[PDB]
C-alpha cells in the first residue's frame, strides 16, 4: 500500500516551483548591468546605488530608519553580533533548534554559545530557559522566529531589559511576520535576515541587518566594508562612496548589486505571497489535526506568520517505534514533495563540531565551554524525533494541494 | 597652471566604463531565473548548477582540475587558511604591501599574520624577507600578485617546500597571468581570487579556490556550505545535493547561481581584454619613462602580466617632499580619471586595527603578536610614500588615452 514499500503513490506531479521572479527583475539587472558599478565598493557614479536603494526600501517595509544590506544570513548574524560588541569568551544564548549557522556565528566571533531549550507547541526559544542560562559572562542572547512561528518577544524583550543585554532577532525564517503588529526584526536590538535560496524572501544567496539604532547601523556598515562607510553626501562621480574612516575594523560581506536589485524587486510582491502561504496553511492545520497531528503554534502576541516551513509533530501513540527518517520518507514518496524531519538539536547535529576545526583551539577552558556534550535539550530532541517539515512552495498553491497532503499523512499512519 | 591649483584641466572627457558585460549575461541571467534553484543550497533540479559550469570553467581555464567557488576574495582566502588547516596562534608570512584583507583574513581564522617586507621594483614579496621571517610557529606563507605583477614564485616555492609550509598565491589581483607558462594560482598549494566589482574578472562581489589537489578542494567545499560537499553524482530531482558528510565543520560562503552564470559569461572575453589593458601599458611605459617614472616591474619568468592597477614610482629627486596624496589628487583634476596613492603598509593602515574587535581578545599573549606596532617594512614604507597608481579601465581605451596620462603626469612635474 505504502510507495516506499512498492505501492501505488498518492502524487507524482510536480509541486510549485521556487523562487518565483518577480516581473521587474530583468530590467533591474540589466540596468545594473550597464551601470559602471557592480559593487557599493566600486565608486560613485552620479545615482543611488541598489545596495542603498534595497536598505531604504527593506527598512521602510520593517517600520525601522536603519538597514545594511550583506552577503548572507550567516553574515548578518555576526555583523549583529560584532556590532553588540560581542567578543572572544563571551556567552551568547540561542535556541538550540535551529539551522546549524546558529550555532557556529556564534562561535566564529569567538563568543560561547549557549544553548537554550525551547517551547514544546511554538519551538522557540523557552524564557524560562533563558533566565536559567543568564551566567555573569552571558552578552547576547539571540531568538530564532522558527520555521513559522514567532517567539514569545514580550517575555524575551522584559528579561534582556531587566538583565542590560542585547536581544538580535534572527528573522531568516520569519521575513514580514509581525508581533503585536511590528515587523519581526524590529522589536530590539536588531534584526538579522537570509536571503538565501530556500527564503521567502531571496536572491539566491543574500542577507541584511536592521536596527533603530544609527551608530549600531553604522559600527555593522564598517563590519561589512573592511573598516568603511557610506559617506553623508554622496561624492562627485568617480571618488569612492565607501570613504575609510575607520572607526571599526571589519570584513567584506557586501552585497552586490545583482542581489540588492533582485531584492528590491522581490520585496513588492513579498505580502502577497505570505498571504497565499497563510490562507494555505491555515487549511492544512484544520485538516491535520483531525488526524490527531499538532502544527506548530505561535506565541501570544503574534498578529501575522510567515510560513517558511510548515512544521508538525506526529500524534502521540502512533508510529513511535518508527524512526522519523523513514516516516518522512514515505511521506516524500506519496507526496511527490520533500517531507523532512525537524532540524537535529544543535550540539547533537553532525555539522556541529568544532573540535574538528583549529580555529576554535583556544585552549583547554574554551574547549570545555564550547563541548557540545554539555548541552542537553529535552524539548528540542523530542522535536527532532517527532516533527517533520515541509518547505513553503508546498504552500504557494491550490487549497487542493492541502488535500493531498492530509491524504498523504493519513495514508502513512496506516 | 594646474586644474587642481584654479586651472584648466587636461581632460574632461569621459573614460572607459567598467564592469563591461559579456553579451550573454541577460540570457544567463533569465535562466537562472526560470530554473527553481537560485543557489547550490537549493534541492537540485536535474541540470547541472551554474556554480558548476563556472567551477569547471575556471578550473580549467587556470590548469587545474578543482575550483570552489565562493562569495568573496575575503572568504577564499579564509577557507583557503582553513583548509591548510590554519587554526588559532598559527603564524602566517603575507606581505606587507596589499588591500587590508590580507591582514584581516588570517586575523579572522584566529592566526598571527606575519608583515613581511616587498621587492622594491616588483612589490611582491621578497624571498629573503620570508626566510628571515620564519618560526617554528609559521604554518604558512601566503602571496600577493600585486597591482600588475608576478611574485618571485620559484624562489617562494623553494622556501615553502625547504619549510613544508604550504603556499597560498592570492591571485585577485592577477586573473589569468602566467608565470613560466603556467596560470597564477597553479603554482603552488592553492589559488584566491577576488571577482569584486574593481578586479578585471566580475560579478560584483564573488571569488574562488583553485587547487590540484581533491582532498584540499573536498575541505574548502565543506568549509563553504556548512559542513556540506555536493555529492560525486546529483541525486533525484527535489533531493539537496549539498550532503551533510560530517567530515569537516564549515560556515555559508557558497556564491550565487545569479554571480556564478555573470562569471561564466564574463570569463569568455577575460584574454581579450587582458589583451587590450597589456598593449595599452607596454605603450604607457615608455611614455612614463621618457619622464623619469618607474613602472612597476614584475618577477623574471613572468610570461603575461595581468594589469588590475598600474602602479608608478615618482622619480629620485622629483616632489620629493610633497605629500602622495597631493601629487594625486592633481593627477586626478588633471585627468578626469581616479588616480591614487599606493595601498599603505597594512600595519600602518588606518583600516587595520585589531585592538578595535574584541572578537581577537583572546589573552595577553595573543594580543600582543597581532599588534601591527611590531612591524617594520622599510620598502613598504618607502614605495607607500612614492608610489600612485590608476585603476585598469585607464588601460581599456587607445594609444590617445595612454598621452592623456603621460601628459597629465609631465604637468604635475611642474
Ligand atoms: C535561522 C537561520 N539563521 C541563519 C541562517 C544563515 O543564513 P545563510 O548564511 O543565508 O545561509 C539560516 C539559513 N538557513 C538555511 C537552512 C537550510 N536548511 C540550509 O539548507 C541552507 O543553506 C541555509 O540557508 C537560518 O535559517
Ligand atoms: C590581494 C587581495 N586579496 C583579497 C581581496 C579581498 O577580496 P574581496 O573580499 O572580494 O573584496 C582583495 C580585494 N581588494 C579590493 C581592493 C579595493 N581597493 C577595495 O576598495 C575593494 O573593496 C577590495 O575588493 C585583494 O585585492
Amino acid at each position: 500500500q505504502l510507495a516506499v514499500k512498492g505501492g501505488e503513490a498518492l502524487r507524482t506531479r510536480p509541486w510549485p516551483a521556487w523562487p518565483q521572479p518577480a516581473p521587474g527583475v530583468p530590467d533591474a539587472v540589466a540596468d545594473v548591468l550597464g551601470s559602471g558599478r557592480w559593487s557599493i565598493s566600486g565608486p560613485y557614479r552620479g545615482t543611488e546605488s541598489y545596495e542603498r536603494r534595497f536598505a531604504r526600501a527593506f527598512a521602510a517595509y520593517n517600520g525601522v530608519p536603519h538597514c545594511v544590506p550583506a552577503a548572507s544570513g550567516t553574515a548578518s548574524l555576526m555583523l549583529a553580533l560584532e556590532a553588540c560588541g560581542i567578543g572572544a569568551g563571551d556567552e551568547v544564548i540561542v535556541p538550540g533548534l535551529s539551522w546549524v549557522a546558529s550555532g557556529s556565528t556564534i562561535l566564529g566571533v569567538n563568543a560561547v554559545p549557549i544553548f537554550c531549550d525551547v517551547d514544546p507547541d511554538t519551538l522557540c526559544l523557552s524564557p524560562e530557559a533563558v533566565e536559567a542560562a543568564i551566567t555573569e559572562h552571558t552578552r547576547a542572547i539571540v531568538v530564532v522566529h522558527l520555521y513559522s512561528a514567532l517567539a514569545d518577544m514580550d517575555a524575551l524583550s522584559a528579561i534582556a531589559e531587566r538583565h542590560g543585554l542585547p536581544l538580535i532577532e534572527d528573522c531568516a525564517q520569519a521575513h514580514g511576520a509581525t508581533y503585536r503588529g511590528v515587523k519581526v526584526g524590529a522589536l530590539a536590538t536588531a534584526g538579522t535576515f537570509s536571503m538565501q535560496h530556500s527564503k521567502v524572501l531571496t536572491s539566491g544567496e543574500g542577507g541584511a541587518v536592521i536596527t533603530r539604532d544609527e551608530d549600531f547601523a553604522r559600527r555593522v556598515e564598517h563590519l561589512r566594508a573592511d573598516g568603511r562607510c557610506l559617506s553623508a553626501v554622496p561624492p562627485a562621480p568617480g571618488a569612492m562612496e565607501l570613504v575609510e574612516t575607520g572607526e571599526l575594523m571589519g570584513n567584506n560581506r557586501c552585497l552586490s548589486e545583482f542581489q540588492a536589485a533582485i531584492l528590491a524587486e522581490q520585496l513588492t510582491i513579498l505580502d502577497e505571497q505570505n498571504e497565499t502561504r497563510r490562507a494555505n496553511a491555515a487549511h492544512l492545520d484544520g485538516l491535520l489535526g483531525e488526524l490527531g497531528l499538532r502544527p506548530q503554534t505561535t506565541s501570544d502576541g503574534t498578529t501575522s506568520r510567515t510560513y517558511y516551513t510548515y512544521a508538525v509533530r506526529l500524534p502521540d501513540g502512533v508510529l513511535e517505534d518508527v524512526p522519523v527518517t523513514d516516516v518522512s520518507c514515505a511521506l516524500t514518496a506519496e507526496l511527490g514533495f520533500p517531507v523532512l524531519p525537524s532540524y537535529a538539536p544543535i550540539p547533537a547535529n553532525r555539522l556541529y563540531t568544532p573540535h574538528t576545526r583549529r580555529r576554535y583551539t583556544l585552549g583547554l577552558d574554551h574547549e570545555r565551554r564550547i563541548d557540545p556534550k554539555r548541552f542537553a535539550l529535552p524539548v528540542c530532541e523530542d522535536a527532532a524525533r517527532r516533527t517533520v517539515t515541509l518547505h513553503h512552495a508546498a504552500l504557494l498553491g491550490d487549497a487542493d494541494d492541502m488535500g493531498d497532503i492530509a491524504a498523504a499523512f493519513a495514508k502513512v499512519l496506516r
